[PDB]
Parts: C-alpha cells; structure tokens; sequence
C-alpha cells in the first residue's frame, strides 16, 4: 500500500526518539501565573495555557500530514508546575536514568527548572499542598505499601472522554461564542456565584484564544515551510497544512483531514494543560463517519488517503508521553498516557454501531504498530459483525496486543450503574485502562488510587503490621491462631478491608479539595457542553454527570486464593495448623517448604475450581460495598479493578501469602491468574473471573491472558480467538486484553533489548514498548501463563 | 409421589370452581367508610380493610394444607368499591354472560350491592373522578380506540413484589411494632406534615391490626373444625393449620410451612387492599431457602412436604381472579392476576441463586398445571447450572406453557435504567407480565395504558382520521400523497407518535393525581420498609425508589411492518403508488387484490430481513424519548412492550395497514412477528426482535413463539429449546415465552369447551385457562405462527 | 517590613487581589471620586458585635473543648465538604490555642513583674 511509505517513515522517527523531559511548558505556565497574580486561579490557569500555546516550541516533522505536540519535542514529558513541580526538584539529577519511564532531562532544562519554575511552585503546586495535608494513617497507610495514593496528585484529570462531538460541531471558535454569550448575560452586580461564573467563562475564552492561536501558530510555520520546500509535493501537503490548520480547531472540520487535525490539536491542548492519562479520543468511528463519508462520495478523499491520516494520527498520538514521579512510575510504566481510541459498538438507535472507520481504526494500529493510542473495540456480540470481531483477532494475532475487546454491554451496564441513562449510555467509551467514560458528559477521577488487596491478606495473617518493618501499619483484626471458624477469619478481611477503604476515601476527600481548588481545566471544560450551561469547570461538577471518584483494587488471585488456600488448608483439609501456617508465613516458607508445596496445590482461581472461587463474589461484592458508603461533592466513590502495573511495586510491601506467593514478589497482575497456577486452559480462566461482579466496578474490571501462538494460527485459531472472545460476552466478564509473542522474544528483549525497540506487550489494559520497561514488570508479564488450551 | 393424591384433589376442587363476583368485600368496605366519616381516605381505607378483613367469610377447604382467600370462595372477583364502583353499577346485568371474563353475580349480591354499596360511591369512586375529570383529549383519543387508558382507574396498584423478606423476617406485628414507635415518636404538634405521617403510621397500625385478625380467625375456624373431624389425619392437618395461622403473618415464620402461609395471608390481604394483577411472590427460592433447608436439617419437613406445600400454595395463589370492567376485561382477559414468582438468577454476591426450591418452583407449576402462579425464570446464562434450564424447558414441553424465560442480565439493565443501583438490581423480580419491579423497594405503575402503534400508523395514513367513524381523533401530519421521500414520511409518525405519548402523559397526571389521594395501600405498605422511614405510603412515594408510570405499546410488528412496507412499496421498490395505495387501504384492500398480495409480500418484521428490521431501532428509541420527556411526582415516565391481550380489542379500532394486514383484525401480540409471517424459524424470529431496545423499556417487552410439538420430542428437543433459551441471551432479549400445544387441541377446544377446562395457553406475559377467554382473542392464539423450525 | 514581609504577600493579598480584578467600570467610577470602593478591601471583617455572652460562658477552653468534639465526630473519609469543616474546626482550635497562649504570656509577664 503506497501511504504505507510514509507511514513507515514517520514511525522510524518515532522510534529513533529519545525520550526527554520538557520544561518550556511549565516555564511558560510559570510566567502565566506571574503575568496575573492576584487573578482567580482559574483566570491565572487559563492565561497561563494561553501562554504555553502562544509559545511553546513547534515542529512539523517530515512526512507529517497531521501536526502537533505536548512539548517541544515528540515523546517528551511535560510538567505541569501546577500539580507536580516539586517531582522534578526531587529527582531533578535521577529521573534521567531512573529505574522506571527516565526522562532526559538537559542540563539546559534543568537550569531553567530550578531558576525560573520551582521557586514559584514551592507550597502551591497539588502535589505540594497534599504532602503538607495528607492525614495521618494515609502516611501511615502509604508509607507501609497497602495503598498508593500519590497519583492523581502528580497527574491532572485525565480520565475522561473530551466532547469530541462539540468541538467538531462548533468548532473551539462557536464554544468562544458561546462562552462569550454566556459572559455578556451574566451581571457582576448579582453577586459572587455570578462572578464565579464570570470567571469560569472568561476563563473559558482565554483557553478557547489559546488553542485557535496554537492552531494558527502552526499554519504560519507550514506556511513558512513551504516557501522554504523545494519538493513540490511536500510543499503542497505543507501549504495543506496551512489550510487545514487555519481552519480547526477554530471552526468545525469541513473534511476528514480537517476532523482529525481539530481533534489532534484539542487533544494535545488539553493534554497540555494537565499532563494526565485517559484523555480518550473515544469513538472516532462514530465521531467521523460523516466525515469519511462525505469526502468519498465527494472525490476529495480516498479510502486510502483517509487510513493514511487516520495511520498518521496514531503516530502522533503516540507522541504524548506520561510524565510522572519515579515511584508513580513502577505503578504507571511505560509513559503510559493510555489515550484509548474505540471501535464498534451499538449506535443511538441501538444498531450496530460498526462502519469503515471502524475497520480502520484497527487497520490503524495494524499499519502503525506502536503503544499508543490505546485501541479497543466495543464488541456487542448480539450485534456487530463476525468480520470485525475477526479483524480485532487477526490484529492481536499480530502481536499488536490490540485491540483490547469490551463486551459492549457489560460497558453499557457499567454507565448504567455510574446513573447515566439508557438513552446515553450507548455511548460509553472505554477510558485509559479499561474504565468507563462517555463523551463530554461524565466527570470522574476514574482512579485515585490502589488498596493492595494482598496488603489485606498480608494485615489479617501479620495483624495490622508490616512483615517488612513490624510496624502496626493496619487495624488489629485479631492474632490469626485466635479464629476458631473461616467465618472468624472472613470477618478478618473485612474489617480490614473497610480500614483499606475508609483510608482511600479519606484521601479522596483532599483530592476533591485540591481539585476542585487548583486543578480547572478550562480548555477541557470547553468541550463538556454542560459546563458551559451552568458555568462551572469540569473541576467542579459542571459536566453533565458526575460521579465519585474511582478506588482502585490490586490483586485479585491473590485475596482469592489466599482466602481459599486458608480456609482449604486450615479450615477444611486441617492440613495444617494456622499456627504452623503463621510460621510458614513468618519465614518466606524458607524451612517450610512442604507448607508452600501445600499452599501451591491448594485450590487456585483460574482453573473453574469450586473450591478456589466460591469467595469471589462475596470478597468483592463486599469490597465494592464498602467503597460506595462514602460520598462526595461528585456522588458515591466508584470501583475498579485495573491494577496497571502497580501490582509490581504494591507486591513489595506484601510478605508471603497462604496462596503460595513468597514474600516481596508482584501481586497477581488484573483480574486473572497468578502466574502458572492456571492450567485448565482460557475457556476455564474466564470462567473464574465471571464468578467477580464486573457490573459493581464502574471504573472497570482489566484482564490479560496470554496466549500460545500456536493457537492462533490458521483460520482454526482466528475461529477459537473469536470463540473465546463471544465466550467472554457470554460469561459477562468487562474486558479482556491478549499478549500473543513467542516468549524467546520476552527473553531476548531482557536481554538485546537495542534489537527489540518497537517490541510490544499488553502491561495492564495499555500497551507498552517491552525493553521501556522496568524489570520487575518484565519479569512479571514474562511469568504470565502461556495458555497453550483454549478450553 | 403420595402427595400428588392431595393435590390432584385439591386441584379437582380449583377445577370445578364457578367464577363468581364478590360483593361482601366491597360491602363492608363500604360499612368500614361509612364508619369513618370524617376522617381522612387513609384512615378510612385502613378501617375498611380492618373490617373487610374481619368480617368476610373465610373457609378451609378439604385437603387445604394453606388456607385463606380474598372473597366468599375461590376465583370470585372483589370489588374495591373505592376504585371501581359505577362499573359493578354498569354491568350490573350484563357481567354473568359478558363476552370476557364472566363473573356470575347472584341476584342477592345484586341487590346487596345496589342497596347498601352503589349509592355511597358514585361521584367518588376513582374510576367516577376519573371520568368526572377526563380531559377531552384523552377522551378523544381513548374514543376511536388510539389509545386504552381505563385500566389503572379500576384496578388498584398491584404491578409490584412486596417486601416479602420484611414480612418474613418482622412479621405483621413487628412492623405494627415499628409504625407504633414511629408514631409515639412523633408530635402532631410539629405541623400539618407530621400529622400526615401520623395518619400514615396509624393506617399502617389498623391494616396491621386487621391483617393479625384474619389470620387468627383461620386459626379459629382451623380449631372448631378440628373439633368435629373423625379422622385423626385430617383433624391433625386441622390441628396444624391452627398453630401456623395464630403465628404468621402475625411473627416470622418458624418454619417452612409457617413462611407459604404468611405470604400467602399476606398477599390475600394485599390483593383484598385493592384488586388488581402482579402483586408478585418473587423469588421465592431466595426468601424461603433458609426455612427449607432448616426444617429439612431438623426432621420436621421433607423435600417431598415442601413440594406439596408449595403445591397448595401455588392451587392458592389461583384462586385469586382478576377483576375489571366488560371493556379493561377485553385488554386483560382470562382472570388474569398475573401473580408472578421467578426462580433462578443471581443472590446478592453475584453467584448462582439456584437451590432446591428453584427447582421445586418448577415442579409445582408442573404438579399444578393451572393457570397461575405465573411461574417464571431468571436465567443466568453465566451462572444458572444447565439441569435448571433443562427443568424449564420440560416443563414447557408438557405443554404448562410455563416458565416464561428471562435474560437475567436484561433484568437488571431494566432496574439499573430504573435508577436502582447494581447493589439491589441482582434483586431484581419480573412482574405481573413481563415488567420489572424489587421486591419492597420500588413503586410505579408498570402499565397505566395503552398506546396503538397501529393507530399511529392508521394516523399518519389517514391524517389522522378514525377509518371506522370518519372523526378527526389525532393530530393532522399531512395527507400521505404529499411525503416526497421517507423520512417526511417517518417524520409524520414521529409526529403521531408525539401525540399519542403526550396524550398518554396528559392520563397519567390525572392517575397519579387520584391514585396518590384516594388509592393508599396501608396493607402493601407495611411491606415497604421506606414507607415506614419516611411515613408515606407507597401511593405518596414511600418506596424506597419511585419511577414515573409505564406507558404500554401495542402493535409492534404492525408499525414495524407498516412502516417498512410503505418504504419498501412506495419509495424503494416504487411499484405502488401513495395514492393507489391509500385508495386500497380505504377499501380494506377489497377490490385491490395486487396491491393486498404485494403488501403481504412486502418484508416481515420477524424475519431477520433487514428490509424490515431496519427501523426497528430508530422508532423505538424515539418512542422512549418521547415518554422519557414527561416528569412526574415519582419520576420520568417508563415504557414497556406488553401488550396483554390488548393487540385483539385495540385492533378493532386499525383499518388495513400498509403491512396487509386487514382492517379491525388483532395487532401483533407482544413483541414478535405478525402470525404466519415469521417463516425463517425461531432464531431468525429471535434475532428480528433483538433489533428491539430492550434495555429503553424499563417496564419489559413481552415476545410470544408457539413451538410445532415435534420440535421438542427427546433428549435433542430439549437440547434445541435449551440453544434457543442461549441464543435468547446472546441476543440480549428480556423475555420469550412458549406455547408448545397441538393445535387440534386448540380448534377442539373451541368446540368443546368442557372437554379442555383446564388447557393452559401463554397469552402475552401470563398464562389463561384457553376456554375462558373470548373467542376473538382464542383465534388470535390460534393464528399464531407455529415454529416448525429451531433456526 | 521590606525585606520579611513586603514580597511574599504581593499579588496574594487582599488588597492586591482587588486591584488586579476590579473591573472597569467600578474603576471609572472610582476613579471619578462617585463611589468610594476599597477600604473593606484594605481592613478585615470588623463590624460585628463577637459572641461575648459565649466567651464568658465558656471561655476560650470551652469553645476550644467543643470544636475538639466536633472535629472528632467527623471524619474526613466522608467527603471534601467534611473536610473543609473538619479545616475550620482545625482552625478554631489552632487559633484559640494562640489566644490562651497570649493571655498567658501575660501572666507570665505580670509574675516575672
Ligand atoms: C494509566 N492510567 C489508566 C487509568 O486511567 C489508570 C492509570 C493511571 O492513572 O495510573
Ligand atoms: C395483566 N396485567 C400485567 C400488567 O402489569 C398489567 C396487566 C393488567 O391486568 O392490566
């Protein structure tokens, strides 16, 4: 395929990208903020953006099509001041080599970091405020690795669908309109929730001023650039480039092109404004179909030229890279900004949903072959074709490890629950690991932060204190010999459980503050229609549905199979003492290991085994009933399931569990098996993972599975990958994700990782480049079982 | 078994049961008003019952194991004179032979109801304020047959599961305990609210009271005849029945036994409260389980008594009869109370629900072979064990027309779309037909009336004409000549579908209106713990969740086809005019042979012919937008496909449509194709309907198929019907049912009546006895495809 | 003043919050001498007769006591809204210690006297 050409050639430029740090934006916001001391901080913040976009550096790589950037270099981190300055004051010299997602950071940066951003910053960044208020068994909770709950204070919102369909509708310059409407209605003399208003809406304008001028900053570099060309074919797609980018995002797109660079260009200013995850572009099939359509029938656009663009859009969203501190890093790895893209799915009638674009937006990840976007499908099995689901098979097949397959409906009953209606929740999209948004409408952090499910264990079995320090870090549940029953026992894991979750709510109460105090996203706000109707940021509930913001829960096979193991081994079989066990524990199962053979041939979740998976459903029902007492400003906390790669880090601090798992070691990764304790092929794991209440966990349920090449080969094993996946529907699980690689690549990568650069493996609900990985997280997604059954 | 010997006999005596109409109930009704002058309706009302419930002739007949009855003998119709009055007044003489469910009035009761109950109630019987205030309209549209709105102003609430498990846990008293302590801790000084809340508690108190008394009178009554009983056997029964009744539903039921008759006294009392359908059982495996498995540990009670019980108590649940007028009765035919108690599904930690009784729910339905309860399945596809689904489908092939099979996933879309959160929704029961309710928790109207799809259709081909009288009775959408293309065409039922939803709307103002003044429901209300929280009945929005009134739609296939039909012969195919058309529509297709053929032969919904099925979707969903728009004190209105019998006496009111279907014959029933116009098989039919939004219509779809017998013969038979019941899932379809009859028995039942008392058929969401139902609707079931073809 | 003070409040200020988003008109009409506008701007609060009758009733140990008891029957797990009751309170007790401590500086002036 001709475009192809280019297409390779942009992504050998993207490979050859070192990753680096970049600091003019946070200058730039840094200068903003000076520029209007004494401005409400949603002024302060808009200007600000306004300064970064009027500013910024600008590139038009070779063979771009599509232009745009986050910093001033592709995959470059940016810093947004604001929330996590003091990140980059404390591994201002580390974070170039540090062990997880390093970012070069120049010495040139360096100097203008710490001259002319940190001070400013010092007490006034989100990050800094939460360290000065974090409540005392959050430290205590924290600092002993049962939660981790740093995140959302280092990176913005994310987390949330843009209203994709409004700046194509309206374009950035009808929303100013509007905004400016609103703005000469409103009258300061009625009194200060007015003027709150007034502000929200003038900060609206600066922002909508901000990214036309970007947009327009860009057209006069193409310009330029064109002058300067002397291929007459370059130069033409440059003075292209003029053309469209002086048109969007300023006014709605008036051709596919057009369409994509205004989503392009929003996506990467609100990306600027809070370096974040999860700012999904959604259903980009659904959103451009009117588009693609129109330019077929017109002649001013082929088929091919559009999966070129559409091929040269997820190269430049790949561009985009998660910045955040070290730590948050093991837990997020990969500069995973997790921009997810969907396809399929059921439209407003309820019809299959499945277009060309929808086609392509696969054939986009085929072609391009990187980590991001975040490509998934929305499969409702009662309504799109065989021949998409195939399409998403073939390309897992290809170890693209997308797209990421959703039961649609287990997606609809999730914004159901979040009490969106019917009549809108068809429209759900899948949001950064395997979470649930809907296009400029829900506002949620969709994860705040993690409660490591086997710290629960680790709390009950070592009674509230750590096995790494011996410190009281939990609630005294009891000396775990004292439980004459399992039923003594379960009471155990919940008390625990309601201090692991009472202790994420409370800092979900600063959170909220900080928040709705100093994080306004003007320039996202912009695209929530409901914002503009009642005047209030997205920070603080102007979209048209909040909801509680998202626990998140990590190590599922492990709270299982502990539970199980204790009540087969201690309670049922008697195999042995709790005291023994305690003992076994004690000692990593160093001395005792007849105890661990006995704790690894214990009942597993994974394997359709009654007796591992008769407490799924009580655990986590119970687990999400905790979560939902608690109430904010935005509704009921939520609940996911979508461990990332905390399960790494969190396992650090868990010692040795009666499942088997030795002491230190990662937690199960998603909703799955522990590693090589399933065995009773895929058909089989899936069963065990149905027994968990997708539907309770709003904010998502993430799965991986791994499976053997072998079976995916020939139409016989693109057949059973759709088998598997309609079983998946059937059985109600949310989510599943595959990695299909020969495990000598794994291998090799460790340890050749220069001849593997693009090599990509499914981490958890995102994709990543495998050698960009630290190796504890390798070493965990190499471990994964090869299901070599499909059962 | 031994114990079939007494429920054959018990089932021999409901057999030859003379269906008569009750006055005693409505007479000292009438005395515990008159007794109460004064006083507010609620008072009354509670007083009424009291004395109802103390006073009416009660009776334990041979063999009885559970006792009680809701009026001088089993299968008399009541008369709530507060709701229905004028109509007893009306049909006075004509309701012993009218055409649909004949209540034989004794002469005496004529003259007893005359005297001393018709006069106190005119002008204030909420059927005379109903028609005192029916807005014109309303009046219009119910006149010339658009839409049927009489049914709810009759027929008392029902269409709701009480809070079963708080009678069964509480037990009468310890609720009266509770609204006692509301009471004495409130201050009728605190102002007019209080004292309504006061007025509440006590209504609460005296149902409660009364409620108490006629148990204690059944055990008073069990007592004497023990007494003079030779047999020690029967006297022992006797003996028992005494203890069980002097304990529940006065306390929590010690045992099994105790706990069939409590709900049992329950619901008799409930239904006495206020005639009317769907005051449903539930799930009755789930709130009996522990008293089963109990008894069935301490030697008191054997799996086969438990069986036997649950036999005596389904015969019980017979012999209530649905009571209404000569017109609501063709809508409603066959005593149709629909009683509905579902087995299966999922308990509250997600798993599999199935215990022993949802096995034995099954089995008394296939003991009893009657009529009701309506007997139903929650099948979870993910959990449900296939021997469940296995015991359905057998006792369909009996011919038991029972269970109806739900998509337990669709269940709880319906209840989360209801706004219950996923923590209750697992919870959630079918009702009365096929609408959706939780058990003691949520208050609506699931069916307040009935919108023709076909009369819409009529409308736009007739600018809204009656094509019997001639009237304008609709809007004005344009003479059908002039729609250029299709969409001016859609754009027009659109339009007519406007009108009807807002003329439904209008009704329904006026039914919240009276029902929330003169229908309290102190005896249902006991049974909702909310009421009991706030001290408002479940008439004034105690429940726990309140949703706005479900608006019923008829005529499926009819609008389906119709509109599919018009685009197919006029626009796309264009081989018939408009004109040529509507001349023939005029004349009934008499004298248009061609154009009849060729509109026969135009596509069929049921087919899965996307020719047809292309606009099922679209229609739909503008349907629920529609009644979405309209608020309510409790909520957005809902919508439900259910259409009863309603397609035959609502049809009668449609000239010829576009579809061929011939004028004034019967709609479609339910939700499915149009008789002997579904011929590519059951999962063809199966995959048309899934084109239907279920998940819009909160109050449930209703889809019928008649099953050839051969189909089902032997271990495959079974196993297709199985792969249907799946397929049924796969596609997300709330509801089927099954018909599965030789259909000689059906035309030899029309002329032999005596000969088939007891032939069972599924009309539309319930069961009928086939010989009690009018004729016209008999030929309905008859013309029904009969699915020779699994598909 | 100038080398401790002054810098860290510019732009932070009350008053410089005022001049940076005073909007035009009111600056014509201030500017014109019509209206005069900032010196609530310049000084706090004042304009209140405090709660005297709860001061001596209780003293500043028994305010402090009940905002200790309601600080205590909250919990910051519950929502931003409790924790900004749960900062006010935090607040009363903070500064109600420093009002003790004044007085008792005092005490400690007059024994040292
Ligand atoms: C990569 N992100 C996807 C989800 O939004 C959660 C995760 C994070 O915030 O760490
Ligand atoms: C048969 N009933 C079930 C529905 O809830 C209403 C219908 C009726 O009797 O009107």
């Amino acid at each position: 395929k001709d475009y192809m050409k280019r297409i390779q050639a942009l992504r050998e430029n993207y490979m050859s990208r070192r990753v680096e740090m970049d600091i003019l934006d946070a200058y730039y916001v840094t200068q903003g903020f000076k520029a209007t001391e004494g401005q409400p901080w949603q002024i302060q913040k808009a200007v600000a953006m306004k300064t970064v976009y009027e500013n910024k550096p600008i590139f038009i790589q070779d063979h771009e099509l599509l232009v745009g950037g986050v910093a001033f270099k592709p995959r470059a981190g940016i810093l947004n001041p604001d929330s996590a300055c003091s990140v980059i004051e404390k591994e201002l010299d580390t974070i170039s080599t540090r062990k997880y997602d390093p970012f070069y950071l120049s010495e040139e940066n360096k100097k203008l970091f710490m001259e002319e951003v940190a001070p400013y910053w010092r007490g006034k960044c989100v990050l800094d405020r939460w360290n000065a208020m974090m409540p005392e068994d959050v430290r205590t909770m924290r600092d002993g690795g049962m939660l981790y709950v740093d995140k959302k204070f280092v990176r913005g919102y994310g987390e949330n669908t843009p209203g994709w369909r409004t700046l194509l509708a309206k374009g950035i310059t009808g929303i100013k309109k509007e905004a400016e409407e609103k703005l000469a209605a409103l009258d300061d003399a009625h009194g200060e929730d007015v003027l709150k208003q007034i502000i929200f809406y003038k900060s609206l304008i600066i922002s909508a001023e901000g990214i036309i001028a970007l947009a327009n900053r860009h057209a006069d570099l193409a310009e330029k650039m064109a002058e300067k060309e002397a291929d007459e074919k370059r130069r033409a797609e440059l003075l292209k480039i003029a053309e469209v980018n002086r048109n969007v995002p300023a006014n709605p797109p008036r051709n596919f092109y057009e369409a994509l660079q205004s989503m392009l260009t929003y996506e990467f200013c609100i990306f600027m404004e809070q370096n974040a995850s999860s700012y999904n572009l959604g259903r980009m099939d659904q959103y451009l179909i009117q588009y693609y359509e129109k330019d077929l029938a017109d002649g001013t656009m082929t088929q091919d030229e559009a999966q070129e663009l559409m091929d040269c859009f997820w190269i430049k969203i790949s561009e985009m890279g998660l910045f955040q501190d070290g730590e948050s890093a093991a837990f997020s790895a990969g500069y995973n900004m997790t921009v997810q893209v969907c396809a399929g799915g059921i439209d407003q009638y309820g019809n299959d949903a499945v277009n060309d674009l929808s086609y392509m937006t696969i054939q986009a990840t085929q072609d391009t072959a990187l980590k991001e976007p975040n490509m998934t499908v929305r499969y409702s099995i009662s309504k799109n074709p065989d021949s998409f689901l195939r399409k998403a098979a073939e390309c897992i097949r290809m170890g693209r490890t997308m797209p990421a397959v959703y039961h649609d409906d287990a997606g609809i009953k999730m914004l159901l629950n979040k009490g969106i209606p019917m009549s809108q929740a068809w429209d759900w999209t899948p949001c950064g690991c395997v979470e649930t948004n809907l296009e400029g409408r829900l506002k949620s952090y969709t994860d705040i932060g993690e409660i490591s499910m086997g710290g629960v264990v680790d709390m009950v079995m070592n009674n509230g204190r750590s096995r790494k320090t011996g410190e009281q870090i939990s609630i005294r549940t009891g000396d775990p010999r004292d439980f004459k029953t399992f039923d003594d026992f379960m009471a155990a894991v919940k008390k625990q459980i309601d201090h692991f979750v009472h202790t994420m709510a409370t800092m979900n109460s600063y959170l909220d503050y900080l928040s709705e105090n100093y994080r306004p996203v003007p320039a996202l706000s912009l695209t929530y229609p409901n914002c503009m109707a009642v005047g209030k940021d997205y920070a603080n509930g102007g979209a048209e549905f909040n909801v509680g913001n998202g626990i998140n829960i990590i190590g599922q096979a492990d709270i299982i199979n502990s539970v199980a193991d204790i009540k087969y081994l201690v309670f049922d079989e008697k195999k042995i003492s709790m005291d023994e066990l305690c003992r076994a524990l004690d000692a990593d199962f160093e001395g005792y290991e007849h105890i661990h053979k006995m704790c690894m041939d214990a009942p597993k979740y994974g394997n359709d085994d009654p007796k591992a998976d008769f407490c799924v459903g009580e655990i986590y029902n119970y687990l999400v009933d905790q979560i939902e007492q608690y109430d904010s400003p935005f509704g009921k906390l939520t609940a996911g399931m979508l461990p990332v790669s905390g399960n790494v880090p969190i396992g650090q601090s868990v010692g040795a569990l009666p499942s088997g798992r030795k002491a230190w070691t990662p937690l199960a990764d998603g909703i799955g098996a522990t590693g090589g304790t399933d065995i009773n092929g895929a058909t089989a794991l899936l069963k065990s993972i149905s027994n968990l209440p997708h539907a309770r966990f709003t904010q998502g349920t993430q799965m991986n599975l791994k499976i053997d090449p072998k079976l995916l080969e020939g139409e016989r094993g693109l057949n059973s990958m759709m088998v598997l996946l309609k079983t998946q529907c059937t059985l109600d699980i949310y989510h599943t994700q595959y990695n299909v690689i020969n495990p000598e690549i794994l291998m090799d990568a460790q340890k050749n990782p220069g001849d593997h650069k693009d090599l990509l493996v499914r981490v958890a609900g995102y994709t990543a480049f495998f050698v960009e990985l630290g190796k504890d997280i390798q070493d965990d997604i190499i471990q994964r079982t090869e299901i070599e059954n499909w059962g």
